[PDB]
């Protein structure tokens, strides 16, 4: 329940980068703010999926840890139109991160 939001993943990326992304997912080709957060809901609910398995949820705190990891994964949605093998490898590290956190070899923070 939304680990980072729209301005997190502008502050890692950019709002130049981002915007390049959400231009061509719309009809009239301007940037798309609610693409990004639906992304970023949609990462957060994959990593609770690995978070059940220890901890109650809702969390309270969100450490800067899992911030991160919501908008790598975030990203690597965003760019699922043109993936790259930099972000793919990213995205494949976060999740096996995840299976860590899940498994109990590793912390969220």
């Amino acid at each position: 329940m939304n680990y980072a939001t729209v301005n997190d993943l502008c502050a890692r990326y950019t709002r130049t980068r981002l915007d390049i992304l959400t231009r061509p997912k719309t009809a009239d080709g301007q940037p798309d703010d609610a693409v990004a957060e639906q992304a970023l809901a949609d990462a957060s609910a994959f990593i609770d999926g690995y978070l059940a398995a220890r901890f109650v949820l809702p969390l309270t705190v969100v450490p800067s840890l899992l911030k991160r990891q919501c908008c790598v994964v975030a990203w690597f949605y965003l760019n699922e139109s043109q993936p790259t093998e930099q972000i793919t490898a990213t995205y494949r590290d976060t999740v096996r991160w995840l299976e860590q956190v899940r498994d109990g070899k590793t912390d969220p923070g």
